[PDB]
């Protein structure tokens, strides 16, 4: 049907054809009188990944027999969606299956939906992971994704009474086809236990085993032919595991299994949960056995950093650097300052927020139980690195302990970005603002100390899923005009700006997102039985729940739009779709009353008649990777609203952007990136800078002092707390109220004024559809520098060592 | 290479390769340089099992499109081993893939060793349960196996300093080719909650659910296109299961799932272990759902025995009996009367055990906790029917309290056994003796009520797995006279007694013979660094450890040997091979000391230079259904030796018996029939008959006695009193003396003479070896009544009420 979507020939739809018969037959063992929706999806989904597995060899092999420098991508956490769609893009196949299915009497958009979600992270840093990993194998880089099989990925969302309810994701229910199990190299991994000091060095001894079972996925590059390996490993027990007492000792394999079975999905607030632990040394110890299995199969550890390079995706695999120097002074025999040089230039690690309660700090009693090997490492590493200290800043005694990487206190604890930061070679924030943060505040310390580690690099989306994938009709106008070269090389979009003038141009922008709009309400109304005016404007905010990134904000706003309404009824104001969407940590309270708040709002506004269709309120429940990719192709506004210096970059923002929506935000995180490339004018900024946020805390924020001198913020507050947004049970917000009036961290009323103003410039805008778009274009056009491939390019350029190359692999 | 492994076609040989490729390449991700013999194992069984698709997906289509009445085998244990050989067997592929193999440079029967037993047993129940399934396919019945799909079978015994140790059987570790997930059919089962009494009946509410997702699995039957399935229950946990706090009730979905996660091992004492309860009920439930469901989709309970029987495989699925007037009263709204009279026309139920500490009793309180309406449902079922013993019996009160289903004492139980007669139009034992004691002793009672609910349906094993597939040679020698035909009609076998004087036969017999036992004394040096004499006679035990199988007897015989060698070490012996092998349930000290006292009897006789190569006692360590297949074909001497009327049947006797063993044994179990069939002149025929016992028992039985009046027993007990098998632990065998000497319930002593008589004979005709072989002849031709074909057809035609077929179903 459509260009991008690649050809449908009349010798690769039959043989399509005939690949699903026979996968339908032997592999699903069914005939077309019995068989399921589902499974016609697994049919479709062994007859694409049949496409897949040559390359994925050829790619595996060609890495051998070119022994390139890998990367090792270490992440607790890759989210990665749905694997269908986004391997028929990548190889082409996408009309080519739709045809075939066509005419199988088969409709291919209802089978996509069949699949779950691989939900095996939570939010920004999973996603990133795997745009990162989409990225590499389009860039022809020799790297590999690990981490952990999870047997529950995040958790299903249910709203129930306005609450969110928790349910077990078992997306392995139904069977993987996307994952290629690898028992041969399963390895030992070990806990517990305690150190021997012997002649010949320390050892590790006593410990109780468990085994890593790693699975491999495949990661197709973008029509390159390269598929690259992501491989996640899973826990079993060894089988004298425990070996009544019989059956209880089989019963008790779980425990040793229980380390990959479930996400940690408290991403608000760090907790030292004995089970994280053994999951973060779990991915990291068998990934390094792997790593220095694959490189003697190549003695010589100096060229160890010439031919590996290992990438700490936050601090949670943070356990790699002392892993690595165990290795290498313990089993290997290296002398401790040549195992250290070697680690330090093979390790490197990106920080991901400055949020104090997010950062590990993990207790010294339980590395000590755990971990006792590593400890000592620890011990001497920190030994080393304040003596470099008191070396370079004599008699300055508080920057020793501010640089400590032990913590004292109550309780003794690590702190594990101290660890990152002495055992890289690189260290980088993931926005211009944040890298810049990160060297005048956290790590001020360390920038002083070393200055050379510190680096800048920006998060990007890749354009495969976030444009491609996810919205066809926008992809396809771009390539009528422009070609397709864009879709791995997304600076091509600034040519758009040739067409911001363009009457045909303009209105087919328009037309794709009004299909967008009425698709996506389409959806609801089928899934949910809920109705909207596809004519309003869509306002959404889809992002994980959190007190910084104020949600509040937006709903103090909506509030103001419904009181704004119910003073002047007969007056006329521009419609609003207004959508907020995403999980809660399940122990953040504060999160879930927020969600609540969400909900309640909607019931009084969605039900008053005389708002009509000019104002509703959704909480888009169970927002996961298949559902952005659903709403963002549909929004017009996306709200990204975070205090200024709260929110490290921020991927959403970059989605949005790409796909045609107009931002409303703060100069946070990429988005001040974002009103650089688009231009201030074509953004709408609003609120405190950083320098604001500061200026106000030395002073002291008095949340009162706006409570007191704005009357519209006064009633909502009234409202509030009086119980018209609960009418049942007057008090239930209490907590809100008082947060917001007494402990905000997040200065929720100080962006309350400039906000509100900004929406109304949003509105007046939007009235006039033809300088809405133009708008729209002029952000489409310059949201290149957001791709991915620039960001992968330069991580790989700037700490890698490696370049990327855009040449195909034969086929 | 041989005739009976079928055709080698050109045509099919290079599909075969072609297939073989595809799959290595495709499924399993490999190319020849990066192949383990795993990868290959894999790939020819995908390539296998692609050939029973068609059939299988035809056969379920023929059932739908015919609805004949449908046979369900209910069982805890379905003891299937290894399915490659067998598949190919029952294809007539076995020739073709040993030629598309060889032609890839791959050797089948190094690929075959790594295929894991399917241990979904402990031994003789488990196995005729896996006969049964292969005979009802051969025979073309409507039949299906349902069980539970453990995730740990039967354990792997390892033997440590002489020690069983036990490690657990992992077999699902690499993936089961031979399954085929049914989530679509996944059903919910009930437990715990309460009864609520409505105007509209009994209500069982407040429950707590576990789902059962059930796997398919193929049973071919012997070349007639016929494939039937055995549904294999899994345990899940529902996703709201349970739903810090949120990670621990993830972690707790554990407890749902353990229901099916090991095989109880315990086939020597009823444990009344809750877990086992949840198992029995786990089957039982999910299964009734599922024939129900099939029914319907064919109102009129009237049928319902018409197109359903259902067999219970002892008393471990009795459940089902109260199961079924569950739904037909609560759910389906018949009356009490009519529900019953569809139970009792629809189940029938087969006892396997007259022991008394293996009788399933389960104690009240467990029931009324775990499945309350089921206990109420069984106390009027007890009413009712001992409302019908008080009318047949007037006054005899006595014969009330002994046929009740409740047992009055300490704690109340539940007698299951009484329970099956009851709700049973069929009760049968599993040979004509064990059939003729159930009459006459522990169902006396029953049998006076109700005479025409006891048959007899002596146990066979398939001439399939336990000739074609684990003795070639044998099976071809046979062919060359008599023609194929006997495979699937094994009293063909009887055509052979007109060779029994035919001079070629004799020698070809013979060599047959040699040659499986020296591909055996092969094995055990190859895997085992044990070296043996192949010349000499191999006398073979192999069962599980139980002191009713009288392994001690068999060790005394051993001793006795051993001493009388010393004594005159100058004279000539039949030299010996002694193999014993079996598993101890792991709490049974008793059979655990035994296992010992054999290793240890062995590390003093293989090491006595006077005794050179003419007497070795060899442990046979984790003897199980691939192992079995292995030293049955190269036994001279079958060991049968249980006290007279403990042994039920037997099977392991008969596989033997068809392999070209002699036998010694007691008249127990099924050797009687066989001794029968063959003629008593050609069988070894030791001990007291039942009724010796019987007079035994009335005067006392006095070990002391034999010890007085036997020299050489006396010898051997003092020998094992003072040490003299435990030089470093002189009272190791305390417990076995004592046993011996004061409680012996199996009367060792009492055969102890004409055993070790018996086996003077058996050494006389092995001296001859003409005439050996002659009686072995003789004993083959004989086999052919011990066919699970002719059982099935028994089973059919007097229990089922349906007609066999030979006839092949088109292909
Ligand atoms: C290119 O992408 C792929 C990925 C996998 C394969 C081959 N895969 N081949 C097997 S046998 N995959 C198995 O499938 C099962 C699902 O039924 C899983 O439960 C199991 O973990 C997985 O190892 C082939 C190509
Ligand atoms: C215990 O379990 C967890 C789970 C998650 C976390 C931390 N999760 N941390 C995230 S999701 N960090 C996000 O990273 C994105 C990518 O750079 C940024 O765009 C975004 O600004 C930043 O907030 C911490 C602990
Ligand atoms: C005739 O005999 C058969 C049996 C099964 C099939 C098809 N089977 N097709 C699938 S996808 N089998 C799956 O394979 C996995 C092993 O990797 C198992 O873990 C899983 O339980 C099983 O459902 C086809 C024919
Ligand atoms: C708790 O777990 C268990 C496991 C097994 C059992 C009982 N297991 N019962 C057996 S294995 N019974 C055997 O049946 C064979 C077939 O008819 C007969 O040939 C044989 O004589 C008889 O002993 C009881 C409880």
């Amino acid at each position: 049907q459509i260009s991008v979507r690649g050809l449908a020939g009349v010798e690769n739809v039959t043989e399509l054809k005939k690949n699903f018969n026979r996968h339908l037959h032997f592999t699903l063992v069914k005939d077309r009188n019995v068989a399921t929706p589902r499974d016609y999806y697994f049919a479709l989904a062994h007859t694409v990944r049949d496409h897949l597995v040559g390359r994925w060899i050829r790619t595996q092999q060609h890495y051998y027999e070119k022994d390139p420098k890998r990367i090792y991508y270490l992440s607790l956490e890759f989210y990665m969606g749905r694997t269908l769609q986004n391997t028929m893009v990548n190889l082409a196949l996408e009309n080519a299956c739709d045809e075939a299915t066509y005419q199988l009497g088969l409709d291919m958009e209802e089978l996509e939906e069949i699949e779950e979600d691989a939900g095996l992270g939570n939010g920004g840093l999973g996603r990133l992971a795997a745009c990162f990993l989409d990225s590499m194998a389009t860039l022809g880089l020799a790297a590999y994704g690990y981490g952990i099989r999870y047997e529950f990925g995040i958790f299903n969302q249910k709203i129930c009474g306005g609450w969110q309810m928790e349910e077990a994701d078992d997306w392995l229910r139904y069977g993987n086809p996307w994952e290629k199990a690898r028992p041969e190299f399963t390895l030992p991994v070990h806990f517990y236990g305690r150190v021997e000091h012997t002649s010949q060095g320390a050892k590790w001894v006593d410990t109780q085993v468990v085994l890593a079972m790693p699975y491999d996925t495949p990661v197709p590059g973008y029509r390159n032919n390269v598929v690259n390996t992501m491989r996640l490993w899973s826990a079993k027990a060894p089988n004298d595991f425990n070996l009544g007492g019989y059956i209880q000792a089989v019963l008790d394999r779980n425990l040793a299994e229980n380390i990959s079975r479930v996400l940690y999905p408290n991403d608000n607030f760090f907790e030292g949960k004995e089970l994280r632990l053994k999951q973060e040394y779990f991915v990291v110890a068998a990934t390094l056995q792997d790593i220095i299995r694959r490189f003697k199969s190549s003695t010589n550890f100096d060229a160890f950093p010439d031919k590996v390079a290992i990438q700490l995706n936050d601090t949670h695999p943070s356990l790699a650097i002392p892993e690595l120097m165990r290795v290498l002074v313990d089993l290997e025999r290296l002398d401790w300052d040549k195992a250290w040089e070697v680690t330090v230039k093979t390790c490197a690690y990106t920080n991901h927020t400055v949020l104090p309660e997010a950062l590990e700090r993990w207790p010294v009693h339980l590395l000590e139980t755990l971990l006792p090997r590593h400890l000592q490492i620890i011990y001497e590493i920190n030994q080393r690195f304040l003596n470099r200290v008191a070396a370079a800043f004599p008699g300055d005694v508080d920057r020793l302990r501010r640089m400590s990487l032990v913590e004292e206190g109550a309780v003794k604890r690590i702190n594990m970005a101290h660890l990152c930061i002495a055992g890289s070679h690189a260290v980088n924030g993931v926005a211009r603002i944040h890298s810049e943060i990160l060297k005048k505040t956290i790590f001020k310390d360390f920038y002083e100390l070393e200055p050379h580690k510190f680096q800048n690099k920006t998060n990007g989306i890749t354009p495969r899923r976030w444009l491609v994938l996810c919205n066809p009709g926008l992809a396809e106008i771009i390539a009528e005009r422009i070609g397709e070269e864009y879709i791995s090389d997304l600076d091509q979009l600034r040519k758009l700006l040739s067409y911001v003038d363009d009457e045909a141009f303009i209105r087919d922008v328009a037309k794709v997102k009004q299909e967008n709009k009425l698709k996506f309400a389409a959806y609801l109304e089928r899934e949910y039985k809920v109705h909207i005016n596809p004519n309003s404007l869509f306002d959404v905010q889809v992002k994980r729940i959190h007190e910084y990134k104020r949600q509040l904000l937006n709903c103090l706003h909506v509030i103001t739009l419904y009181n704004r309404i119910k003073k002047e009824p007969n007056k006329f104001v521009v419609p609003r779709t207004v959508m907020i969407g995403g999980k809660a940590a399940p122990g953040y309270h504060m999160a879930k009353m927020i969600i609540k708040l969400i909900t309640a709002i909607g019931d009084v506004v969605n039900h008053d008649p005389v708002v009509g269709d000019r104002l509703r309120v959704i909480f888009l429940e169970n927002y996961r990777v298949s559902l952005a990719e659903k709403v963002i192709p549909a929004a017009d506004l996306s709200e990204q609203i975070s205090t200024a210096g709260t929110e490290a970059s921020g991927t959403g923002n970059m989605k949005f952007m790409l796909n045609g929506a107009l931002t409303i935000g703060t100069m946070d995180g990429a988005n001040v990136e974002m009103a650089e490339e688009a231009g201030e004018e074509n953004f709408f900024i609003f609120g405190m800078r950083v320098e604001d946020v500061d200026r106000l805390d030395q002073r002291g924020y008095n949340a009162q002092e706006y409570y007191d001198r704005i009357p519209e913020l006064r009633q909502i507050i009234e409202q509030l707390s009086s119980g018209f947004f609960s009418p049942k049970q007057p008090d239930l917000f209490k907590d809100i109220v008082n947060m917001l009036m007494h402990h905000d961290r997040f200065k929720v009323f100080a962006d309350y004024e400039e906000y509100v103003k900004c929406q109304e410039r949003v509105s007046a805008l939007y009235k006039n559809p033809r300088e809405w778009t133009r708008m729209v274009i002029r952000n489409i056009a310059t949201s290149g520098k957001f791709s991915s491939d620039r960001t992968i390019a330069q991580y790989a350029r700037e700490i890698w060592g490696v370049e990327p190359s855009r040449q195909r692999l034969p086929a």
